[PDB]
């Protein structure tokens, strides 16, 4: 009846989000390497193509929501996968799912970026043009040839490009009647109480996603919601 | 039982916020020039000081929340008031209420800034140094001698300084165990294709004042139907 598609649903935020949205009465179609209705590794072009097809086959009448939580962190063995999953794993899926989203009830989507998205300027992001141009092989080569902290480049670079990608889609998605926002998590407890000085439980990310997926955020669109206990504000008080 | 102080409660977002927070079971202590438990004019230092004392008198045991919605837009007769209310009307109150908030239950505060806060860079803000130093007379003088479109300067400049002020208070409020965030209402046709209802600003404030936002602090939530994204895709 009310379908919400969730990538990266097996663990962390994706899993916590699935739990919350399921309690809200939604039917979840998850995408992940395991424990998901759609088994897929989004690190390759073919893998996402198949994941997209498998999802749509289950959402012929459309979908009410989309939450893209799949992601890989810095210090991932093969840095090329960080770029593939973090960027294309999100961009290709949201772009292919928009038609189905347009047919849903109060359709909304949330993309999980990262506070890291702001540690680099898009115009000075070594991956920007390649990613924006869909040149996956090139983007993966950039980080695998970066050397020193190529991990941070791959992570912050993909996330920064991802947040911009989402923001540049605001006009089109708005026209389609589908809200699209990102959350930018800070330190999460992935293997109430004031936020400053502690990590967040994955559920604290999920509670914000639920809000962004609900009528309470009916006028929130194209925004990046930072969920980091205040760290970003201390670091960049004049930058927002 | 659960007290939430709301400035600018008489109309707009402040009125809608009072409504939603009351529907949640909160007791509201409003601050405004009319239709409020605390009648006050935040455009002057003495007005704020009196407003602060009147509120604290009703919150001797503390308060659970604070929502600062008082504000004046560009094209206000006397521009000095735009700066006084938008900036000092917010900063002096949040600073004076922190001790009370600290005594609260899951205390949180929301300041209403504006997407206009992003139209200027803090280091290029003619009011920045003046407002940060608490030089109200000088700040009012700047906008009153700005001539053409002093209204946009007063507004954007006060809002920009406000967001920065709130962010510069993240460390202290974080240490005090009180969350402090801002929402930046939109202020042509947005991507979502329509104007916002005050209730759509209030529902976000309600969220920020709730446990659902337990890990959201020092953030500025833009509520503008997508305009900011279209205008500043690479800036956030
Ligand atoms: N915890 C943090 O420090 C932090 C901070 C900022 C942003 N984030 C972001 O939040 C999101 C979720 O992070 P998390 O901390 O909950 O991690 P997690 O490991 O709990 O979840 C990540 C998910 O991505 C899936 N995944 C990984 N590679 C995949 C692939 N190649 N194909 C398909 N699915 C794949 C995993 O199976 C997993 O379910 C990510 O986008 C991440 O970058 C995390
Ligand atoms: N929705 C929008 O158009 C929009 C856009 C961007 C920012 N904002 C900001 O949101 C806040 C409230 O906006 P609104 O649209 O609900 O406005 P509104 O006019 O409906 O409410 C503003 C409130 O401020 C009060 N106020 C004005 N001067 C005061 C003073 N000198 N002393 C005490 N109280 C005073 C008013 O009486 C009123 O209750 C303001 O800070 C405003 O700048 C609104």
């Amino acid at each position: 009846m009310s379908i919400i598609v969730i990538s990266g649903c097996a663990t962390g935020i994706g899993a916590a989000t699935r739990k919350v949205l399921e309690a809200a009465g939604h039917q979840i179609v998850g995408i992940d390497i395991r424990d998901a209705e759609v088994i897929a590794d989004l690190s390759t072009a073919e893998g996402r193509k198949q994941a997209i097809a498998d999802v749509l086959a289950k959402c012929s009448k459309g979908m009410d929501g989309l939450v893209l939580c799949a992601g890989l962190g810095p210090q991932t063995k093969v840095l090329g996968n960080v770029v593939s999953v973090n960027y294309f794993g999100a961009t290709e899926l949201m772009d292919a799912f928009l038609p189905a989203l347009k047919k849903g009830h109060q359709p909304a989507a949330v993309v999980i970026s990262s506070v890291a998205s702001a540690h680099l300027a898009f115009d000075k992001n070594p991956l920007a043009l390649a990613l924006e141009a869909g040149e996956e092989a090139k983007a993966r080569a950039i980080v695998e040839h970066a050397g020193e902290q190529g991990g941070n480049l791959a992570y912050a670079g993909s996330k920064n490009a991802l947040t911009v990608a989402v923001r540049k889609r605001a006009a089109a998605w708005g026209e389609a009647g589908v809200r699209l926002n990102t959350i930018a998590p800070g330190a999460t407890e992935t293997p109430f109480v004031p936020p400053m000085g502690r990590r967040a439980e994955p559920s604290e990310m999920a509670s914000v996603i639920a809000f962004l997926m609900s009528p309470a955020a009916s006028y929130v669109h194209g925004a990046q919601i930072v969920i980091d206990g205040g760290i970003d504000a201390v670091m960049r008080p004049t930058q927002f």
